[PDB]
């Protein structure tokens, strides 16, 4: 009858804690009696407790500015019995805090994890603060005393007796981390019985593929399979297999559920070629902004030709030579 | 007549400082009068000074455990006039240090950047140390006083009056970061005149490609071009174009120089399709370990069939259903 435990990277107040709160909200219907959010010291302990069946884990997956959390990716790849079934986002915003009762004019020190101080340079500038490092942004907000300002997640203001003096004060606008919720596979299959039965098309999957061949053409031959099946991808990365340099796996995120016939037929083809395959996550399809190509702002330099009216002798232009280095 | 300046992420003692030392050695023949290694506060300042023509920059590129340094990747993508021309590695090993004259039995505190303490857990355990955070591992070794042990790069022992008591004491064996050396493009083209003239095949390139089309098949059609040209890839990642979600660029690392005819003909084809393209780096080809496929150790679970003798009704095996979630 107990609350479903949701294990996240501690301590209390981290962005991963916020992710757990968000997850508990979106997943409320799966666990009517609610969730018990439990901080853990690290990610391997989270996976272990999830895989033992004590509850669900939530782990940072991808940030749009910093990329994948590669150790988490690698750990999920090699888990014996976990799969992702929800993907939740947390905007990376830092608030500024003082110890309750402390006067902000008297703060001379900014405290946060060094990566947090790096994201709040302007604020530190504008307030003439020195910097002191903390083990985490959250620990900084926990340990606040007068004469300091801590930078941390919005959630810290809920958890500790601290006074918010600044909201979303970080330099960069628009960074966000996505997190996956993880559970043993049989449990998830059951949770997915209805959409699987309804052949619901509104799902995304994350898949790892290892063609057991090397050399030119291996990835092209693989991806032709997804093309010919009409499967759209939204993220792709190559990784070594278990840190071994010179080995190659591929992790794809696609706009399909593995029960869809086109997906099924792709995987049959890939598996019958001998490639190793594993589905790492299946979760409801997020709605992607689709800014049109004609509105895409391209990076500086580079070569771009008008495909319907090509320039003459374009291959020898000095600027082309520079950008392509040929 | 001066030393060539080499700008790296400060302060003195960082792994990036070690990378600069390594770079100065491998590149000694380009600058007979030697190098002046200059620490800078951040990467954008490094790129700026490189692009202004004050000297060369060196920036962290990819770590095998943590992946690409995505902000560095993105910054190079958008530079107006920089290209990489050397790729140097630094093994991630931490040494343990005490203030000169201090007795190691009396150390009660370990100091490092939190990511450094996280990589040296066992040592901290085995020595009954509490932990204190520092802004960087290097800063920890700089600021050493008795009763502390700092964890930092080998180079710290050269730069500060500190006594090494432990060598490569970190938990994980075998992590390494590669760094790129950057310079304006005309300068690099000149540096590459000989191998370009000799049509030297012993180079690798990093390339960013942006097909100006969306939907299924876009990447497959692109990569078919590299297949048909016999170009082998060793790394691949998708990225948003300038943080914009729903836009897509691709960054490939390949075993060819852009002057090679097969490479040239690939890029002609890609450019005449309308895709935007930019070469981010060209540098001597590193020798890749090529462990044979039959020796590849695969991750736990997953589906792998014997391609020459397939199992019967394999698509309905309970274990298959679990690993693929269909
Ligand atoms: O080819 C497709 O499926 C596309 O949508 C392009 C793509 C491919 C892989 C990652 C991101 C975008
Ligand atoms: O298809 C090839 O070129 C391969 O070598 C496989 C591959 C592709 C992309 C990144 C790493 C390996």
């Amino acid at each position: 009858m107990s609350a479903r435990k949701l294990f996240y990277l501690g301590p209390q107040g981290t962005f991963t804690h916020q992710a757990a709160v968000n997850a508990a909200q979106e997943l409320a219907r799966f666990e009517p009696q609610g969730f018990d959010l439990m901080p853990m010291d690290d990610v391997p302990q989270i996976l272990d407790a999830a895989q033992h069946g004590d509850g669900w884990g939530i782990v940072a997956w991808e940030n749009n500015v910093e990329g994948y959390v590669v150790p988490n990716l690698d750990a999920l790849i090699d888990a014996k019995d976990l799969v992702g079934f929800a993907r939740v986002g947390v905007n990376v915003e830092f608030d500024a805090y003082v110890a309750q009762g402390a006067d902000p004019a008297e703060a001379r020190i900014a405290t946060a994890h060094p990566h947090g101080l790096a994201q709040c340079k302007r604020f530190i500038a504008e307030h003439r603060l020195s910097t002191q490092p903390a083990t985490s942004n959250a620990a900084a907000c926990r340990d606040l005393i007068p004469g300091e300002i801590a930078f941390g997640p919005a959630i810290c203001g809920e958890l500790y007796d601290i006074t918010r003096i600044g909201t979303a004060i970080q330099d960069y606008q628009g960074a966000a981390t996505d997190f996956l919720v993880l559970s043993p596979r049989a449990e998830v299959a059951r949770l997915l019985a209805k959409p699987r039965a309804e052949a619901n098309v509104e799902y995304e999957s994350v898949l790892t593929l290892i063609p057991l061949v090397t050399g030119p053409g291996v990835l092209a031959n693989l991806l032709d399979v997804f093309r010919d099946a009409g499967l759209n991808m939204t993220s792709f990365i190559s990784r070594p297999i278990k840190g071994r340099t010179g080995t190659y796996s591929f992790i794809v995120t696609l706009d399909a559920a593995p029960w869809e016939e086109r997906f099924r037929d792709a995987l049959v083809e890939i598996a019958e070629h001998g490639d190793w395959a594993k589905t790492l996550a299946v979760y409801p399809r997020r709605e992607h902004p689709n800014p049109p190509v004609t509105s895409w702002m391209l990076p500086q330099g580079g070569v771009r030709l008008d495909d319907s009216h090509l320039p003459d002798d374009w291959q020898n232009d000095e600027t082309v030579r520079r950008e392509l280095m040929w």
